[PDB]
């Protein structure tokens, strides 16, 4: 039976679970009589992409109509979504573009997982617990619960975390040490760029195997760009609310996983507003949106040269922002080097 | 073409939508697969409630194991949940019990729902929508939105909703009077009978078909008792907030329905905690469990004889109570007539 | 002796209050001794608004400095600011532009109140009182304290006003309706547009003379994009709270000016996150930008076609926005119609 | 039987309680065994206003013991406290003279309705009721509860009680209309005085016999001063919060009465901090401490003249005061008409 | 180049800053063409006070007009204040007279930084920085931002500030001990004096080369009394949030400064509200004006004998009082010894 921990055994069932995909797709009102997990594709994720951008450049443009028809029927015969009657919906704005595409995302991803879920030798010689570990390509310890590293965490998400949306409570329930197989040369260059830090990235429990083995990714050319704030990059926020949210766990499935990544962003070019660039001013390695809420500065704290901004939340000096909290971007997914993996329990106050 | 209105023929989509009867059952990770929609039976899901009354009364007695995991085995080989590993989830207490059997009361309605969206004659001399609007055998009519019941409504929803759990804010999209084929004869004697509130009673929508269909129902005797605060009967509130709490809709489907039914309180049997009785002592003729919170007093409205409390929350004069909201029981369904039928959107704060 | 009522007569002196003038001016650090109001010219303010455009592209392109510490030497020798020590601050990042920018915007507004309140005949056969309010252009007229359309007003003002940022709270002193001279004709093709709705739109004290005698202007072509959400346009909220921050009043002058504008929106393009357009699709006539927040719909109103969305703020069905209120964008001056302005009483919690 | 309605014979029963007096006294730490009910004197309470005053002397010019040692003893041998062990408690300072002063206020009342209680003819040719009704000299009617009077009273309540002190809910059980015997004459002079306003007078159920029968009076010259804010006076709020504090009720009696009162203010000497003077400048006639939260100004509404300031509570203009609320006070008991009594129901939210 | 660290240097330049004085000035409206800054006289601002005496007087006595009027016109003959039309505001009432002394207090100290910014000698043998630092009498060290100080006042700071206020969020900036020629020997006496503590004391940035140079001072006979809750002392409180409120900072110059003194207290005169003494009793050497919010008394620590209230904030015993906050005033000058300075940086929320 596998040497591995309980806890991590108990992670590698929840990130390969088929059920999971499976309720996913049908929150998506997908179709799975007519497209099934092991029939989701990447090339048809890609035309799906591509004719997400051509509805943004129809709705940007203001097509007259019958050209958003036919593309929202085409979006619908590469993704079949079972409706009934009321027929499908239109697909003739920036809010339906967004929605659309954030799932295509998540159906990458799952087609990434059930990918690996199935492939090498599907024999037995070995429990399907190490197997599919070992497809993770990275390698996972359980960080105890009564040392510095968990203590330093969880402050972290006891302070960065408020009442101002507490629609629910945070529970630590497991703590991950993550380095995968790759993000351990590759940063090293960019070590040697300061303004290093220890931030917040949340997502979907269904696509944990895609971005452990596959590591954060950035946006392809053929995907909209309208739902990036500030272009296609990678995401990270200094406040576990922020990130948290992208976890989209609920009372039925109050359990959600977040990751907590060293991003070396050497010089900040500060925004306001949302601004598509990933052009970059010289000089500048990364994007930090201005929030009006912002962790404590005499709070920070480092080690080894890492800062951990565990500050509790307090206003920051500009409100003039659209932005609730900060946010920061690197283009370049060399910049990051996944650290931890948590495993958290959302406790709604409703 | 149908000549029901627009909004009455959305309704039917609604509470009539397979995708959403097969989204409920993925939710409660059922596995389609084996467990077919179409293969949903009546006599199973008796079975199945006898199961869960039998893990109430070995958990109630401390049994020695082995008969707790037997009887769980049971269950899931009756109600086939597809968990991949880890194992089928032990029913051994209380709150185990309550999520299964609310599970089940669901799955039947759905059941019900489904069996009704298959029945006389499928052809299509006439189209889907009149058909399966006659098979509710309930008279639906839109309320216009600038009329004195419309009116009324809104304030009842708009004051009993506060603040103190506001993850949410109500809007209400469209109003349905109602009165469906057996409840209009039924109720005229317990019309002679005094205390006569119009009161909320929300509900997924995925049971709306078996509701305007058979009615409000109490519990069969094979129900577990576990998870009825005053026995097998028919709960309502005075607060939108607390019966809004069971349409259980969400950010992914912030639609819900609700209803507001006249109901024949009669002399009411006041408790503070829980009881489980279904005895009533003479001359009692409901339960109202008191709650923290109540309608202001001074706001309350009438019409015809039937009390509206729609006044604004406030503190009521006992909290040494559990209960937060108050809550009406009868266990007669002759007591209640449903009359409106509210469609609402959820807009989630976060 | 002037006729003009009392009240009228006061809002004349509020406009065109040179200590006023004066008072913003240092409040900008602005040097008086080298830059007195009387020296104010606009081809001087056009010159400083180039170079702050030239400092942004400065900033986009990342400019090896040098170039940014000239063009800084360069504002402020245009921009005479006396500091003392520690030397001119340095314009280097879309923040330090955009608090220029605006600082310029308001000089200009007194510039152009300045020139005013200098012309004709400065003679005595008139009172100071009616000449100048003549120079306005401008029809005023005091709105009954009892009437219809103070109560809607004030209704406006009370319900979109809450809590969340209840800094203070708002009094209606004055209320008076307006309809300047050319904004009489120019609306009446946009009034055959629909989706007209009653606006709030806020500014500083020092800006009403050029606001009544000009109209509300579009930023002019030499002037940074930075600072405006939604490209060069003019802006309105549908909440008080949002508008009344940007006429800057405080503890020390807690009377502070805001305008009720009729805008023809016509088709809306909404969106959620910042986007420099001032292209606009094809079929739309403006830009909402969707917020967090927004007036309860169903208590919106009418009244000749005007929609005026008084509703109680209430939570929006998209939160996934930036935004926290709702904001309208029109990049046509003549679909806007200014009809009423309201002198407020700012009274600060603290 | 008494041709009283019910709900004033409950009044009646209310302040002519005699377990309510023995009650107050205990509460007092009283020894009932020396201090009896009927062995409280008016002389008694005199001379001990005296004593106390003589405290607050001491502890202005800082006696050097000894003396505050006899004065505390004098005190307690004219007031027995019952306390066992311990010893008395010292009369030393401000805060000490000022509880005890506040007790023999009440003791005063009780005494007055002790002997109020007892007195003319204590034989049964008519129902104690009618009799102690008689006694309060004072013509008592119930206002109906949906009449406009009693519309405008609950709304006065309703708005002026706020959340920010909601340890409490408000609910108006019975309203009652008065005019005490000689408040119908000595008034019509003051009557020919600006500015009368309907305000709020608060007090412990155990004073109102007292205060019917001999009306809102001034504290005696032997009283300390210290425990008035702005001298001996007769003060009021125009916040239902405010004056609710004074009626000091509980979880254990939740029932308490307030009162309404016509007072002819005149030019009011306004002042935002503690001022002893009972003095008043020429041509005031009345005292406003101005309190940082006051009732919507545009919310007021008259009737015959006199000013009901109904509006919901708002920041006032100024917040450089100490004072919360705002309080009037009066120097002549003629400038009071006594209108309505309430009788309030206290939820506690705890 | 000076020897002195950055921050101090900072420092400097801070509170003899001339734009920071003249606008402080232009902030009262006062004219700058008839009264520059270097016209400021002291004969000039105690004869204002005298004024402004004989206001109150004729105020208290109630004043038949016409000597109100001369004396209005009388203070601004001599404080020329430009207001252009409506005429001078009218001087009939204590709120009028607090902010005119208000403003007497703050031009005395611009006047007497004015008057050190030009003396000794104007030469360049030595930079601006390290003269003008000689002239403050005050030796000035900066704190290292890691030490035990540091870490303790911040604590002070953090603790103190709640959330029932929270307009804005305080963060420390800088850190400087402090010791001024003069205070290092005249405490020496009333050092033996227990109670003694750590308060704050909030001030203008316009008054601290004043502070500095000469230390806080008690009120000269001329001035008004009005405005002072407890008589001419020097005022202390154990809440930052208390003392914050008189830096008079803002979203446009959210950086302010304030003090920490050890006061030696003594017996403490305890009141509750407003009382205008100096007298003092026999053996108390302070008052301390009772709030009803206090530091956790729990939390309270010490040092060298110096106690430090840095507890969060609870309510306190007594809630019978006005005050909000605690409040502690001394009538000795030599009982004050100012230890720190703050630089802190106000973040509004809005
Ligand atoms: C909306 C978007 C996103 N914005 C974020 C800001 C802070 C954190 C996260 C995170 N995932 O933890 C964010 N994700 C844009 C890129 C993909 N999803
Ligand atoms: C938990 C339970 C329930 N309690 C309620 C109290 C007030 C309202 C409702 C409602 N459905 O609107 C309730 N439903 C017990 C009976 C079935 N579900
Ligand atoms: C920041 C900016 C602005 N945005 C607004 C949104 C809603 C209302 C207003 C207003 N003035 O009442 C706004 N003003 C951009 C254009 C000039 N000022
Ligand atoms: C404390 C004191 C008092 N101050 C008040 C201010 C507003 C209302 C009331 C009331 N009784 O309703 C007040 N009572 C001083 C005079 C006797 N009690
Ligand atoms: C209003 C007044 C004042 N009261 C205070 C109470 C606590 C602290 C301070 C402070 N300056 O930090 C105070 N200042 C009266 C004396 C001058 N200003």
């Amino acid at each position: 039976k596998s040497k591995l921990p309980k806890p991590v055994q108990d992670l590698i069932k929840m990130i390969f679970d088929v059920e999971s995909m499976k309720k996913a797709m049908v929150e998506y009102e997908i179709d799975l009589q007519k497209m099934p997990l092991g029939k989701l594709s990447k090339r048809q994720i890609q035309a799906a992409y591509s004719i997400l951008s051509e509805v943004q450049q129809a709705v940007s443009q203001g097509s007259s109509d019958s050209q958003i028809l036919d593309l929202s029927n085409r979006f619908y015969t590469l993704i079949p979504h079972d409706f009934g009657m009321k027929k499908p919906p239109l697909l003739n704005n920036a809010d339906s573009v967004q929605a659309k595409a954030e799932m295509l995302d998540n159906l990458l991803d799952i087609e990434v997982a059930y990918s690996l879920l199935r492939g090498g030798s599907d024999d037995s010689s070995k429990d399907p617990i190490d197997v599919n570990y070992e497809k993770l390509k990275t390698d996972i310890k359980v960080v105890d619960r009564d040392s510095e590293e968990a203590e330093i965490i969880r402050k972290y998400v006891k302070n960065t975390h408020a009442t101002t949306h507490n629609a629910y409570d945070l529970e630590v329930i497991d703590i991950f040490k993550i380095e995968r197989e790759g993000e351990c040369q590759r940063y090293k260059p960019f070590k040697q760029l300061h303004n290093r830090r220890l931030l917040w990235h949340g997502s979907r429990t269904t696509n944990f195997a895609g971005i452990l083995s596959q590591g954060l990714r950035i946006a392809p050319p053929e995907a909209p760009v309208t739902g990036y704030m500030f272009g296609k990059g990678i995401y990270f926020a200094d406040m576990v609310s922020k990130s948290a949210n992208y976890c989209h766990t609920s009372q039925g499935d109050p359990i959600g996983l977040i990751l907590l990544g060293e991003v070396a962003l050497g010089n900040m070019y500060e925004l306001k507003h949302a601004s598509h660039i990933s052009k970059l001013p010289k000089g500048k390695h990364s994007v930090k949106g201005l929030g009006k809420t912002t962790p404590d500065p005499s709070a920070n704290i480092s080690l080894d040269g890492v800062d951990v901004p565990l500050g509790t939340g307090i206003s920051s000096g500009v409100n003039d922002t659209s932005l609730l909290y900060n946010e920061y971007i690197v283009y370049d997914i060399a910049q990051v080097n996944l650290k931890y993996l948590l495993k958290l329990k959302f406790n709604f106050k409703t």
